[PDB]
């Protein structure tokens, strides 16, 4: 936000979060035609202005129009700033968020790969912000039913989350679970069970010290009995996974464990 547009911003910000669409839009519209004569159209502050009103149309559910503004901001940003510049990836992302809210997922997908390619160059292939861009771009492929890609990007995100960050890490457990869902969505049940196990082995290794032969994880006590907020879901998922297999003496165990742990 520039110093110049910074005092008008706070007011529109205020006159939007008060449901005064009749006040806010003209304040933007007229402040844009003002700056349009000042520093030309292809100036970055028009692009910044076209992004603040675009966020006004998004704020009061007029997505058709919101994106019409963010493509214009993107055209300016592409011009002066650059084809592979960070602020152009930023507006290639905000524009993709709008396509998803309108249901145009097939149409947000090419924007999100470009927002990623800019991130891959800027931050480096293995940066954790690349892992969140991947965890996003996979959700988009899921909303398209492109399972094979959903699997790919989550695994790519997991590679960064697991390697760059720690083991107990929330994203490590969350991305495992998301990939574990994807595997089931495609009938890769051993792959899914494997993941649901890993999360728990670590979860038990976190609060019970370490994995022994006499102090094993829940799933191991459950598979033998048959003869983290993200963990309540793992327990519920894996539990019901044993249900498919017929392992009911093992399904009830985690289902009992899940209802207790809250």
């Amino acid at each position: 936000i520039p110093a110049r547009l910074r005092t008008l911003h706070n007011l529109v910000i205020q006159y939007a979060s008060q449901g005064r669409y009749e006040v806010a839009v003209p304040l933007c519209k007229q402040a844009l035609e003002d700056l349009e004569k000042t520093s030309g159209h292809d100036h970055p502050d028009v692009a910044t202005m076209l992004n603040i009103l675009a966020l006004v149309y998004r704020d009061q559910n007029k997505y058709k129009d919101a994106a019409h503004l963010l493509n214009d901001a993107l055209a300016i940003r592409e011009k002066t700033l650059g084809k592979d510049h960070p602020a152009v990836a930023a507006t290639l992302n905000n524009l993709a968020v709008l396509y998803g809210k309108r249901g145009k997922y097939k149409e947000a997908e090419p924007l999100c790969k470009r927002a990623l390619e800019i991130r891959e160059k800027v931050l480096g292939k293995f940066h954790p912000d690349v892992a969140k861009q991947l965890s996003n771009l996979a959700l988009l492929c899921q909303n398209q039913g492109k399972a094979e890609e959903v699997e790919y990007y989550y695994r790519r995100a997991l590679e960064i989350y697991a390697t760059r960050l720690g083991p107990d890490d929330p994203n490590v457990a969350k991305t495992k679970n998301n990939l574990a869902s994807c595997y089931l969505k495609q009938g890769k049940y051993q792959d899914a069970e494997t993941l649901y196990k890993e999360i728990l082995t670590r979860a038990h290794e976190k609060e019970f010290g370490s994995v022994n032969g006499e102090n094993k994880p829940i799933w191991m006590h459950a598979e033998e009995r048959e003869e983290s907020p993200t963990v309540n879901t793992t327990l519920r998922s894996l539990g019901a996974l044993y249900r498919r297999q017929g392992k009911l003496e093992a399904a009830h165990t985690l289902e009992d464990c899940a209802s207790r742990s809250r």
